[PDB]
């Protein structure tokens, strides 16, 4: 009664959207982030702490979104009859969104704090804004969280999908495709971050947010196709990966701006 | 800008919660499936599985109902800044309801099948109600998907709290309390399932479902009335509070009327 497409189907739909990721131009040597996080030689805490709050948001309303996508995907497999296939993609869904929740992995669980202090946003918010926000002003802390409208945009795109029942497909294929260069990326920019000519995360257990990312997304990821159930849907999906890949490399592009301005 | 309540009015909260499941006749004395499962001395194979396709039925929509409200929450979370007491809660329900859908907890991880036919419906229905299916008619199988009227009660509760921002706090909190004497009748009524002479489920591998749920259960009823990391815990001021224990007296009443309609196709 509720069947993925047959796997022709469904693997001309990886192709045109890993097209439409090449054409957001997502890839590592692409974006303007990962470019300016190689090319600057040295990050003001000014700059960093900016760029790690406007990361804050977004990495929080990444996870509340896609699981709350996963939620409207829910409220329709509750009275239809999904088969084992459709099943097993969701259960994916769900495990992925444990990571950021509860660092499910256990390359998370092995570094992550116990409880709420875990939640990824959260670690992010101890450990890289913190530190950075010894080294600005109120003034910029209160500058920084005033959010670039390219953030803006990304934000309002993931309330969008937050509704959706493919919402939470449309996430998670396009941000595990470039989390592992986001990742790299942090590290090469805060390993870059001086105050008072000395570096401000000189200790390598402070970068454990960013050395498990990095170590997830180097290691693993039933895929996201796998919860397209008819053609229109299909067409639908794609259309809401161009959109939301657009919006993740402007977003980017605001941060490679920050660093070189 | 978005805290839980204090922990005295939290206390309170909780024990107007565990009066209203005492007042809708829930517990292990109080409900008529409860006592039928353990009185009843015989039980025939086409009410065996139309309870079982019943409750099939029932955890589906529990599981996905449940993970429904999760993300009304989360949607809202997205939105607000919550303080980390109410990113405890949120974790418990997504810990807890995760069992039902992947087998986290180490007393499933053991038995569970993996994959999607791990999923608790799934492996109730891949278990139980296929054995017994083999024993009734295509006439009595057609009969048993067209579900009595509590039952459709209750389902259309949970599809409304499907879109709650409480509402998986509200299933939760009720559920996990009764859920291990659900286990524990299922575990007697099976036992009691004869086809001609024979009982149906004669092995102990057969009970993998139900075993697991009562060594699970005990666990997960004290997750969410635990006084840090519990339902209540998602309350964040005095009206959400009220509108919580309303939710609960209802939708403690549709799980009694459901339970109920069990112990009438057990008896007479
Ligand atoms: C947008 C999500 C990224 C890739 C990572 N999972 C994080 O916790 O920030
Ligand atoms: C209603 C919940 C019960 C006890 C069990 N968790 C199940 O999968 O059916
Ligand atoms: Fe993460
Ligand atoms: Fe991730
Ligand atoms: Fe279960
Ligand atoms: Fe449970």
């Amino acid at each position: 009664p509720l069947s993925p497409l047959p796997a022709v189907a469904r693997a001309e739909l990886d192709a045109r959207t890993e097209r439409e990721i090449d054409r957001a131009r997502l890839r590592r040597a692409d974006n303007g982030f990962f470019r300016s996080a190689r090319d600057v030689e040295s990050v003001s805490p000014a700059d960093g702490h900016a760029v790690a709050v406007w990361w804050r948001q977004m990495t929080k309303a990444f996870m509340f979104t896609t699981l709350a996508g996963l939620g409207a995907l829910a409220r329709d497999y509750a009275r239809r009859d999904a088969d084992r296939e459709l099943l097993g993609a969701f259960q994916t869904v769900y495990q992925v969104i444990g990571d950021d929740l509860d660092n499910a992995a256990p390359e998370f669980s092995a570094v992550a704090p116990t409880g709420p202090a875990g939640i990824h946003y959260v670690w992010w918010d101890d450990t890289i804004v913190a530190p950075l926000a010894a080294h600005v002003t109120e003034a910029d802390r209160r500058a920084a969280e005033e959010l670039p409208a390219p953030v803006r945009e990304l934000l309002a795109a993931m309330d969008r999908l937050a509704a959706e029942p493919l919402g939470s497909a449309v996430q998670l294929r396009v941000v595990e495709t470039i989390a592992l260069d986001i990742a790299v990326g942090f590290r090469r920019v805060y390993g870059k971050v001086l105050a008072g000519g000395e570096p401000v995360f000189g200790e390598k257990d402070q970068f454990a947010w960013i050395d498990a990312h990095i170590k997830a997304e180097t290691v693993h990821a039933t895929g996201m196709t796998g919860l397209v159930t008819d053609a229109e849907r299909g067409e639908e999906f794609v259309r809401l990966v161009e959109e939301y890949a657009g919006l993740w490399s402007a977003a980017l592009e605001c941060f490679g701006d920050r660093l070189t301005g």
